[PDB]
């Protein structure tokens, strides 16, 4: 049967829980969300983050979407590339008011280390201890 | 250095998230948390908790609050009473239109088993195999 260490699924679980914090958007879990995303990035993924999330930028979720649309994320499938690198498939749903939801598909390539300590306020919500060192995402790329 | 095993650390996430998941209310996040929720617990438990949350339940949070209302939950403490019985102290903060929010303490008293296997698609997000299989909450007596 499929075996896997507890590390391992902890690993898979606290990666997949920031891409799907950081991928997704409702105005209600936005300050939840931007906090645990930002508290487990590495100063320049951190950095990244805030940067695309915080007004002013025009094109920011809060911005584009406010109160009125909201991005969704499905898991597709995780994928160790090497030791501290995980790529992540997922879909990715738009819905808007008065629109069908539009989806696309993306992979997030996670880079991680292990920090052996925490605050008790952040262990608490990350019990591995991961911190995102590098971070990207590519959205499917469509012809016609 | 305060020390703990990464089991106790996955532990005390995972019923903490569980926890916060089924004591907090938002229209937005209702399916999703619902969802969630009714995994982790075993038959009882699943169901007790459905029949609360559910329509027509005229005293859910979704019949209550609906659009209009949140519940909000922030830890306060997690002590091991005995094994596979975990007590969490949390605040619960009412936040309503027009109203000031509106805050109470609660002790949640949980029991949890670990099982073995998971599918795939709860793995993810159960890293730790755990199954509630008893769960009381009970709110903080008020005098004058």
């Amino acid at each position: 049967g499929p075996h896997m260490t507890q590390e391992e699924a902890v690993v898979n679980a606290s990666l997949w829980e920031y891409v799907r914090l950081r991928e997704s958007y409702d105005a209600d879990t936005a300050q939840y969300a931007y906090d645990l995303v930002s508290n487990f990035s590495a100063p320049m993924v951190r950095q990244n983050y805030q940067q695309f999330f915080n007004y002013p930028n025009p094109t920011s979720p809060q911005v584009i979407l406010g109160k009125h649309g909201r991005l969704e994320v499905e898991h597709i499938a995780s994928n160790d590339v090497t030791p501290g690198v995980q790529q992540i498939r997922y879909k990715r749903t738009l819905i808007v008011d008065g629109k069908m939801p539009m989806a696309s598909t993306w992979t997030a390539t996670v880079r991680y280390e292990k920090v052996t300590s925490l605050p008790g306020r952040l262990r608490l919500t990350n019990p591995g201890g991961l911190v995102v060192t590098s971070y990207q995402t590519s959205e499917d790329t469509v012809s016609n």
